[PDB]
């Protein structure tokens, strides 16, 4: 046992003493000639007890175990890029003209970043190793590191160094985003950037963040979505367009909500809801196979089968069906509002404030549909116009829209529709752009963080964001 | 020849009349079988007709002409390309509507679907033409507020934003080929560091908390180096709550990377490789022309062939002003001296006149416009300007820093990172989370920032940042 403060204070005095004796504990440059992954790839085939003594290399990394088998034989584990080798430092092999062996190695502690000049071999036990001639401290770790709560979210660097799975999680994340980018680019889509701060915040229903620009003396809204300006680009003649990036919604933090999250929205001119469904099934099934070489995955446990096609459940037909009720249109008539309210009560669930037709329908949809399936993803489709102000009216079903929303394990990860392009039907900047002619178009949104949760077996969004937002 | 409101209001009545006569003017779906680029590629080689092929094609009408009632000529555009629609009474399927009625209805800007056959006279010959989405206004500062108009009317506008995405694509593949790992860091933090700039503030309601939009990505990326991600980067927006002018937009796109075990010399090689390769990739040459002073007056050449000149900020200021600037730079004798030089040359005195801002001002007057024919680096900036850069390995008072300039504008800032936590407190309000991460061991590291919008300005021949942002931030 050691007191952390003593540890820290002592390592601090050590640093100052090195400085004072003229040794620079933070040297500027150490020219490494090979990485640890490279080193392993290149020498893993060596024979037990075989040294290549005439092959000198410079290698770096973080010391993670310190050991000894006497004062003239020190062992360390050295990690870089998520791989590990042994450092076997033997007194006889040490270049004594550069410091007392014992001084130079007593000072090396767990967490230290080091540079090593030495030669590759395997120990007789077969352990792939570097045998120093010289070991340089490049950057000390001044605190004792954990061997094994909230710290993983506040000190993500600690998490990344100690837990192999943490690194796997964020690697998978970037892979997911890479796949998506190439998937859209293969299909002729054009990546763009739209503003994060606008005079209005539209394209979804969510409270916004507000901020103030000093030069223009103006209160701007951080964006809750990217829909409106992307559509303006369709009008502008960019027929396949998308954006991957953050959006901001000013509401509660939970296991599936972070106030900044990463979305992808695309707009596809001359497509419609049917094209969007096909796209969703292709994307998800191909994404999953690309990561796992199979369509069925384990999640915390339950199997999720991503083999297309997926079930499509019509929001009205299904609510009515599981509640032996008819919901007469208009959906915001008093008779249908009262009725919807009755169901809420009849089933003792939380009444939304205020109880508008759109929010009641939404609430009924979360209770009676959204957890219909767990074995596969599925779509809820054909949402009422009152919920869907920017979706186009259904081509055979008055009151409804050509909309879909994909769910995985009761959580929405996708929202898409045929875009309303008739400016007259919309009144009930962007609006001006519609008057110039928005071609028939299909639009689609993904929630990236939520997708990554499922494909890395996490059940908090916090586990797939490097630095999630938290109370200090 | 027409009032815009009449035009608009009339096209509106037309839309309603179509609806009332049972025609849906905004059909849900027209299944096209070929795009315009595809169409061109496939039939460029056809003076002849091929009635041996019936196709469905879409696009926006952009010119309407005629040579008789029975002979109508349109330009149709999609994905940057254009073909002719030659609509001839002969070829029209009269079992689907009066030829003259249909085609009198079609105006400039209309989005249409066409069923016809390919030929040259390079054209599509309709048997039938469907309206898919009308343009209710006659088509021609507006370029910034209605960027859709700009994208449709000016070929160069589309070139500009295509080039922009290409630039970002090249950069992404350039870092990925070299083993770099893309990540996302937060846009809203409890403090905003990594640069000197006023921040935007916003408030989260459920946690009842004030947060700062990020002015840079430096600190959290460095925390990822500590975490063992030795090559890391982020491309994305940052926010600085400052003035707006030809080279400043309050949100702009940057790229920052951190390269463990590299230093300032690695960063210079990287900069030269990146820029020269980027330019050749776009133009098949290293020398490009740029209308600094506007398309009105004469352009200049910019030669991106490496290597680029490196000018040491202290050496050069002293040299062009016959002065010695004794360290410390924030002593009174050296502040007063710097002031007197600003006074003797009638340049604007910064408020307050700190050592760092005076040095900065002297650097913008006497160095930053040294070259115009090539990019160049200003290097080895004083510590007082550079609170996160590491101290120079042989030059007291200075740091291992570089800034690249193109035509007098900074596009790159990079350095060997200060990784000694004891020296940093002394340099520094900035993060304790960050400061704590340093104590766990930041390896020797090189960091670099690019200003993407400003790079794109130079490589698309624009001299306002507003020309390379789709929707720049403006007053209503
Ligand atoms: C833009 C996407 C398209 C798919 C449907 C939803 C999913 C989105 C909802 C959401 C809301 C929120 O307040 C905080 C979040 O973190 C998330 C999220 O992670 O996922 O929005
Ligand atoms: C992160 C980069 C590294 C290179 C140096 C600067 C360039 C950056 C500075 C700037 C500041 C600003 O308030 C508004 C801007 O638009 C820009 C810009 O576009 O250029 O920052
Ligand atoms: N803006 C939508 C995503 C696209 C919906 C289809 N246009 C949302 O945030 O849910
Ligand atoms: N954060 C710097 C970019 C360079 C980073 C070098 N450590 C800036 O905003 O200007
Ligand atoms: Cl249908
Ligand atoms: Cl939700
Ligand atoms: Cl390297
Ligand atoms: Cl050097
Ligand atoms: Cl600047």
């Amino acid at each position: 046992e050691v007191d952390p403060r003593l540890y820290f204070e002592n390592r601090s005095k050590f640093i100052q003493d090195q400085k004072d004796k003229g040794i620079n504990p933070y040297p500027h440059k150490f020219e490494r000639t090979i990485s640890i992954p490279e080193f392993i790839e290149k020498y893993k085939d060596l024979g037990n007890g075989e040294h290549l003594e005439d092959t000198i290399l410079n290698i770096t990394g973080r010391i993670m175990r310190v050991s000894a088998s006497g004062q003239k034989l020190r062992f360390f584990d050295l990690v870089g890029d998520g791989e590990k080798i042994q450092v076997l430092a033997n007194y006889s092999f040490h270049n004594h003209e550069k410091g007392n062996f014992a001084e130079c190695y007593d000072k090396i502690r767990r967490g230290d970043i080091v540079g090593i000049v030495g030669f590759p071999g395997k120990s007789k036990k077969g352990e792939l190793s570097i045998f120093p001639k010289e070991t340089i401290l490049l950057s000390a770790c001044l605190h004792m590191l954990p061997m094994k709560t909230e710290i993983r979210y506040r000190q993500r660097y600690l998490d990344l160094l100690i837990n192999e799975s943490s690194r796997h999680t964020f690697v998978t994340r970037t892979k997911i985003i890479n796949f998506l980018r190439n998937f859209l680019n293969e299909r002729g889509f054009f990546e763009v950037e739209t503003p994060m701060m606008n005079l209005i915040a539209g394209g979804a229903n969510a409270r916004p963040f507000i901020t103030h620009h000093n030069d223009l003396d103006l209160d701007l809204y951080l964006r809750i979505a990217t829909e409106l300006p992307l559509k303006m680009l369709i009008v502008g003649g960019i027929d396949k367009v998308y954006e991957i990036g953050k959006v901001f919604r000013n509401e509660g933090i939970d296991n599936t909500h972070n106030p900044e999250f990463t979305s992808c929205e695309f707009y596809w001119a001359y497509a419609d809801y049917n094209d969007l469904i096909k796209w969703s099934e292709d994307f998800f099934s191909q994404l999953v196979y690309h990561l796992f070489g199979t369509y069925k995955i384990s999640y915390n446990p339950i199997e999720i089968d991503f083999t297309p096609p997926y079930p499509k459940v019509s929001i009205v037909e299904e609510i009515e069906k599981v509640t032996n009720t008819i919901l007469e249109q208009p959906f915001d008539s008093n008779e249908t509002i009262e009725k919807m309210i009755n169901i809420i009560k009849e089933h003792k669930i939380e009444l939304p404030n205020p109880p508008t037709a759109a929010k009641l329908l939404d609430q009924l949809a979360s209770h009676f549909i959204e957890n219909k399936y767990n074995d596969k993803p599925f779509f809820i489709v054909e949402h009422p116009q009152i919920m869907s102000p920017l979706a186009k009216y259904h081509r055979t079903k008055p009151g409804l829209t050509e909309r879909l929303e994909m769910f995985i394990c009761g959580k929405e990860v996708l929202n898409a529709y045929t875009e309303l392009n008739d400016p007259f039907k919309q009144k009930e900047a962007f609006c001006t752009s519609l008057e110039y002619g928005l071609p028939p178009t299909g639009g689609l949104g993904l929630g990236i963080d939520r997708i990554t949760m499922f494909l890395t077996n996490k059940n908090s969004i916090k586990d797939v964001i490097l630095f999630p937002t938290m109370r200090p």
